[PDB]
Parts: structure tokens; C-alpha cells; sequence
């Protein structure tokens, strides 16, 4: 289904809902949003955000689900519950910039946009989208590669979703993060988001938020609902694409990228 020329999953979304979210859904200055592209460490960051809030106690995140923890605006009829006004409102989304609520661009509510190596995103998506895809209807590696190179993937081309969203990286209320800088520069990134959010830490609580976000701890984690509960934590490693991209595929990816996103490749593109 192409909703406003955008590819979505076949359920949990509608045109009336996604159109209503872009033009008339209203964000308060006190509402926070976690916007990401799929297979980029979405659940990781979400859990880090909640674990700072609880001062590192993981009991809350064990008895909850990411959607039922940070509801997703465009997800089904969730926006109806979200219209209830409760001071601070924590939400999440996966939308590219052109379809994000137009109202947000005139208000200064806080947004965290997470990014990851598209090749690692490609590899992470390939595994997950083929984990439990009716057995042998599972897509081969080449089909998936050329499908990612074109825009044929959920929530659009990774380039347009990113280019549109990262055109605001130097804006006041925009915080851009990388999955890579969370793997390499882990504790000093949490100190940096705490500076953008005014939430402060004590030298005991820091060693607690940081313990329970580790892959292994998070790997051992309430109700398993409709989505895959166990095939989410696959590797958690950075640069697994080198185990998947042939050299001819890495050249075809480097030429598409070096042509598509021309203006942004300076900092944050330091993953290597
Ligand atoms: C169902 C679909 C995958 C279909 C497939 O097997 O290709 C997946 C891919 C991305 C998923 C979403 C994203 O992972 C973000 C959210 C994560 C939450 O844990 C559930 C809701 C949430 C909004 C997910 C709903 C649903 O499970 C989605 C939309
Ligand atoms: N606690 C954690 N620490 C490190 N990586 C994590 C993590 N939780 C999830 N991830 C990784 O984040 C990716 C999932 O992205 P998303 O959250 O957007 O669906 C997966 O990558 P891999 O498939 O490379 O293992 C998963 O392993």
C-alpha cells in the first residue's frame, strides 16, 4: 500500500490517519518524540531514554512494550488516545519529514532523530524481515539489496527519510544521534542527551542506566503481543554489513549513496 506515495506495512496504518497526523494533529511545546528509521537501533534508544527516566531501574521496561511505553502517533488509531492532554507527552514515529505533522515545524517541541549505517540497517532489516516470513517465501539476498537501493521498503527510501529529517540537525529542538556513536561513545552520549534534556545523573545512577542497556542485559529483558518479541535482538554489533555486501554490491551502494546524499556527508559520517 502506497499512502501519499509512501510505502507502509499492510496493516496498522491508513490514509485518513496518516493524512490527519501530517496536517491537523497538534503537538504541545511539552511533548517529546522519538523519530527513527526501522532497523537502526530504535528499541535500544527507546530503552535508554526510559532507563534514564527511571534512574536505571529496568523494572518498568520489563513489564511494558515499546509502543505501550512510548505510543506511536501514526500507528493505527493511537493518535486518538494521544489527543488526551497530560502536560508532558512522550510519543514516537517513523515518518519522513514531508509527512511529519506540519504543525510541529512552527513549534519548538523536542525531537530525537536516530540514524544508523544504512548497510547495517539493510543487513538488520534483511534478517528481521526474513525471520518468520512464512518459511521459504523468505526473500533472497540479491532481491532485498536491489529493493533497498530503490525506494521499495517500508516508510520510503532510507535516503529521503534521512535527508528530510537531518536537514534540521543544527536546529534548536533537534538532536541527531547515530547507532555507531552509541556503540563507540556510549557513556559520553548519555551525558550529552542529559544536557539536551536537563535530566541530571549521580555517579551511582550512571553506572545503573549503563549496565541495563548492554545488549546482554537487554537481551534477557511484558506480554508478547502481535510483533516479533524475540527476533529483535540479533547481533547488536556495528559493521555486520561487511559479512553480507559483496565487493560489487559495496561498489553499487557507494555509487548510489555518493550520488544521492550529496550535501550532508561531513560529520557523523565518520563511522569506519
Ligand atoms: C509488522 C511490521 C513488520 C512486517 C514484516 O514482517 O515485514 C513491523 C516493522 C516495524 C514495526 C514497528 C516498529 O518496530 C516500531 C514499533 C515497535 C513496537 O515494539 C511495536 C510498534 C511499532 C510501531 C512496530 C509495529 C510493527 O511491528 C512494525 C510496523
Ligand atoms: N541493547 C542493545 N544493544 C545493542 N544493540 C541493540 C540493542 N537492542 C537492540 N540492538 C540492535 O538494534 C538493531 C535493531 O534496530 P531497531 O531497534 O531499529 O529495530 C539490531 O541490530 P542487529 O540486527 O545488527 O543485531 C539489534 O541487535
Amino acid at each position: 500500500l502506497w499512502i501519499e506515495g509512501i510505502p507502509f506495512p499492510t496493516v496498522y496504518y491508513s490514509q485518513e490517519i496518516i493524512r490527519e497526523v501530517r496536517d491537523r494533529f497538534v503537538v504541545r511545546d511539552e511533548d517529546t518524540i522519538i523519530v527513527t528509521y526501522p532497523k537502526s537501533g530504535t528499541h535500544w534508544l527507546n530503552e535508554i531514554v526510559c532507563l534514564i527516566l527511571t534512574k536505571g531501574d529496568p523494572t518498568w521496561v520489563q513489564s511494558t512494550i515499546a509502543n505501550e511505553r512510548t505510543p506511536w502517533i501514526e500507528f493505527e488509531n493511537n493518535y486518538r488516545i494521544l489527543n488526551s492532554k497530560e502536560g508532558p507527552r512522550l510519543m514516537a514515529s517513523l515518518l519522513p519529514i514531508q509527512l511529519f505533522p506540519k504543525s510541529f515545524f512552527s513549534s519548538k517541541a523536542k525531537v530525537i532523530y536516530l540514524i544508523r549505517n544504512p548497510r547495517d540497517v539493510l543487513v538488520s532489516g534483511y534478517h528481521y524481515f526474513n525471520a518468520l516470513k512464512q518459511g521459504k517465501e523468505q526473500v533472497p539476498w540479491k532481491i532485498y539489496f536491489e529493493n533497498f537501493l530503490q525506494g521499495k521498503s517500508y516508510f520510503g527510501s532510507w535516503f529521503e527519510h534521512a535527508c528530510g529529517w537531518i536537514s534540521l540537525r543544527k536546529r534548536e529542538n533537534i538532536l541527531v544521534l547515530s547507532y555507531e556513536q552509541l556503540k563507540k561513545d556510549t557513556r559520553n552520549t548519555i551525558k550529552k542527551i542529559c544536557e539536551f534534556l536537563g535530566e541530571n545523573l549521580e555517579s551511582g545512577e550512571l553506572e545503573l542506566v549503563l549496565k541495563n542497556i548492554s545488549f546482554q542485559i537487554m537481551k534477557e529483558r511484558c506480554l508478547s503481543n502481535i510483533e516479533k518479541h524475540e527476533f529483535i535482538m540479533r547481533k547488536g554489533i556495528t559493521g555486520d554489513w561487511k559479512n553480507h555486501f559483496t565487493v560489487a554490491q559495496a561498489e553499487a551502494f557507494d555509487k548510489a549513496f555518493q550520488e544521492k546524499a550529496a550535501d550532508f556527508p561531513q560529520e557523523l559520517f565518520s563511522w569506519e
